[PDB]
């Protein structure tokens, strides 16, 4: 079958052909759907083969000169070896695709621009640092954010793995009281107490830009203080309601992601940093507003003088609305890359056309794509969405212990 | 069995009720339409009947009682002689509750216990349906208290027609195809609309137009009936701090009614079984009156308001929609009607979560739906994981009859 997926504002139908190629497999059945659900060996030949046909079907150059070339080499490199190097641009158009084919990501109209920073031949934890230095100078270029990706080396049998303990290269500590509760971000408690364990003298801070633990194979982490100019923050403040900026409120410039797997014809990279430029909801209404993150949405409600105590006078979405309109007034004013929900979804559904008409589909992740406010005021809350799992891919990957 | 976290808290449970999903849904492990709107002989009718005798048996907890293997003896006995089977009036009750209970897009299940059944399986003609909904209507709306029920009319059955309400709901606002090819009123409404005038209707052209109502009898063709004005409770819509907005002269309906589905009861169908409860405000603030395919009233709103709608992130979206909400708030209660903002109705359905954890070892939901469509995230239920299944008794979508 070819699903039919209809866009209900327009009366718009679409047949996901693209469907049909799906690889692995996700966690739904016939019997029960868990697409809520948040975390859901010479066959290396096979996803080898098939990436590679990926390749030169994108240069217009299949069934000719040098496709059938490349598939005896890598052919021979397992044979011999029992693995394979990507050439140059194969980890390029590896890297693009696996954002390309990222269900969740909303941000995806941008993947064919994508710098991809070749760092395979790394072999230490000084080497990583600075690997991750270059990176993240380059993708904060004084505000002016390019995405960007680091690849480490591909990970191999018999011997350790690259790793980064941080989920993101930037992340805020999270400390614990004489009460329980956390002083910080309370998402980072953990590896807040593993920077600790490991050295780092703890800040008093909710805002404390934590260090990095960096892995090299078969080592004990290594902690690596970050550079304070390196790591471009903005404060928050409001256009109008002055007593904003007293709240203290901060965040980062760069999403950088550190802890997943990026994994290209078979080879699993289990340290590929990416990084992008935010959405302000991410920011403004997961970060600082979520029960279980910075939870500031109260504390904002009483400056603003609303009716905290009736949920009826929709005091939690007027102050979940000025939070957000903080954050994109103080990123643009720092002169910061950021792009609003509504801007994102309308590039989001160009993404859908143009994807449509070039691959005949494309795997996205209703729950995900919708933004967490005003969701049936974009227009991705209107269009059916068919989610698959194409390689390659960016997949979650244990924390390494 | 799948396990299932709240991000908010941390908690984790486990689905078991899920392993007991009877029909299919449109999901297989290559692919997900979680996201799709619509995902869809004797010895089978048995197997259904079956069933639900035994959940009716076990809910009186006389499971495997005599009088349980009487009533299996009796319906196969029926199904044999007759080919369909007849429900007992407390049976009827029980199915009807529970396929509330079972209806993974509600977010109103924390009240599915408290569902007033009206049994009109004698029912013979249109004009007597009529009467019917009326009495559920008036019943229901209850001069603004409203009260949750439900009108069962006679099952589907093997030599007669159906009985069918064309309506999707007791009360809809007229759509009018314009001159331009715009929409005067509602346009989620335009074919009904179309039918009604192709039946006799004398069109309106206001923008809140009550339709008539076109009732099937078994092989008769629909028969027009107009609703009382009196019957039908409705709410102008006024701010309680924005003055100027009552001269937009917006109103919306008491009473949410839905009138096309299809209720499946230990294999027996009723093709015309309305129910209604009570709105959540974001159905008329949000989805209502801001689609786009709607009332779209949004951009309207906000020029009124003074915002900068030239740029998307003023969030001048966002904002109108929130004013819109706290105007249909505001409004049922001066009016006195009952309404549940998404906050309190979100808070009663993780209670109704943790209810079915207990009693039946999970419960199905669709996340999509009951995650509200402004403000998700500051709701409980954003960060509740959920297992979207089908089980029987249920509502069901079927097709239109014309
Ligand atoms: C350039 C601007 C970008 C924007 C505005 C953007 C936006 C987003 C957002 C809002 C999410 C949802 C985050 C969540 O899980 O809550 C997401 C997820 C994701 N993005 Fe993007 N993104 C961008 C660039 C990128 C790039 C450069 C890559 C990789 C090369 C990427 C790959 C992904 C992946 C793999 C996810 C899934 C994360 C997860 O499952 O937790 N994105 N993106
Ligand atoms: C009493 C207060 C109630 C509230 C606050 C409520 C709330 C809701 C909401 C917000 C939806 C989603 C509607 C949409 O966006 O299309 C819904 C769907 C639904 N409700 Fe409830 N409801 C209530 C009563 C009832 C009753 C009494 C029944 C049946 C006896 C019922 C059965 C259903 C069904 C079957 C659906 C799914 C309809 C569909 O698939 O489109 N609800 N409910
Ligand atoms: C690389 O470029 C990007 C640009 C933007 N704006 N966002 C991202 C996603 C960032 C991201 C964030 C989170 C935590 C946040 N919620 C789960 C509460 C988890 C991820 F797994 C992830 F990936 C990437
Ligand atoms: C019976 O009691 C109820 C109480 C409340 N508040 N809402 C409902 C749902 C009413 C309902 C509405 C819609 C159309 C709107 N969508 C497309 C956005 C479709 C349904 F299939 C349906 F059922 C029922
Ligand atoms: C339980 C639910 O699946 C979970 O909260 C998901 C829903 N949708 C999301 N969407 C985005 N963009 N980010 C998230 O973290 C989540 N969380
Ligand atoms: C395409 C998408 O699934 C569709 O617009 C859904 C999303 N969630 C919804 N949720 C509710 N309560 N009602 C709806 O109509 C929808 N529409
Ligand atoms: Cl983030
Ligand atoms: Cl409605
Ligand atoms: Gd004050
Ligand atoms: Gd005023
Ligand atoms: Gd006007
Ligand atoms: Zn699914």
């Amino acid at each position: 079958k070819f699903p039919r997926v209809k866009n209900w504002e327009v009366g718009s139908i679409t047949y996901d052909t693209l469907s049909a190629q799906a690889q692995q497999d996700g966690p739904c059945t016939p019997r029960r759907c868990l697409g809520s659900l948040v975390f859901p060996p010479e066959q290396l030949l096979s996803q080898a083969r098939d990436f590679i046909n990926q390749y030169y079907s994108s240069i217009k150059r299949s069934g000719s000169q040098a496709h059938e070339q490349r598939l005896q080499e890598v052919e021979a490199e397992v044979a011999a070896t029992g693995t394979y190097q990507l050439r140059e641009s194969e980890l390029v158009f590896g890297a693009k695709q696996a954002w390309r084919n990222a269900p969740r990501c909303v941000g995806r109209i941008q993947w064919g621009k994508l710098q991809v920073f070749d760092a395979r031949d790394c072999r230490s934890a000084q080497e990583m640092f600075t690997y991750i230095c270059n990176h993240i100078k380059y993708a904060t270029n004084r505000g002016n954010l390019r995405s960007a990706i680091t690849v480490f080396p591909q990970r191999c049998p018999g011997r350790g793995d690259f790793r980064i303990w941080n989920s993101q290269l930037v992340r805020y500590a999270g400390y614990r009281q004489q009460d329980g509760s956390v002083r910080g971000d309370p998402a980072n408690v953990e590896i807040t107490e593993l920077c600790i364990q490991h050295g780092w003298t703890p800040g008093n801070g909710r805002f404390d830009v934590l260090p990095l633990l960096l892995q090299a194979p078969d080592e004990p982490p290594e902690l690596f203080l970050l550079p304070p100019e390196l790591v471009l923050e903005v404060p928050l403040e409001h256009p109008t309601l002055e007593w904003f900026a007293a709240l203290g409120l901060r965040w980062y410039a760069l999403p950088a992601v550190s802890n997943m797997l990026l994994e290209i014809g078979g080879l699993e990279f289990p340290a590929a940093p990416f990084s992008g430029w935010y959405m302000s909801t991410e920011i403004g209404t997961r970060n600082l507003c979520d029960p279980h993150r910075y939870n500031i949405l109260e504390d904002v409600a009483v400056c603003m003088d609303l009716d905290t105590r009736t949920t009826s006078s929709l005091w939690k979405d007027k102050a979940a609305v000025e939070i957000n309109v903080a954050v994109l007034h103080s990123y643009q004013l720092a002169k910061v890359t950021i792009v609003d929900h509504h801007a994102a979804t309308a590039s989001f559904m160009k993404h859908l056309e143009n994807e449509q008409k070039a691959r005949g589909g494309c795997p996205a992740d209703w729950a995900w794509i919708v933004p967490p406010i005003s969701g049936s005021l974009t227009p991705v809350f209107h269009q059916e969405m068919v989610n698959y799992f194409l390689s390659p891919a960016f997949r979650y990957q244990p924390d390494p212990w």
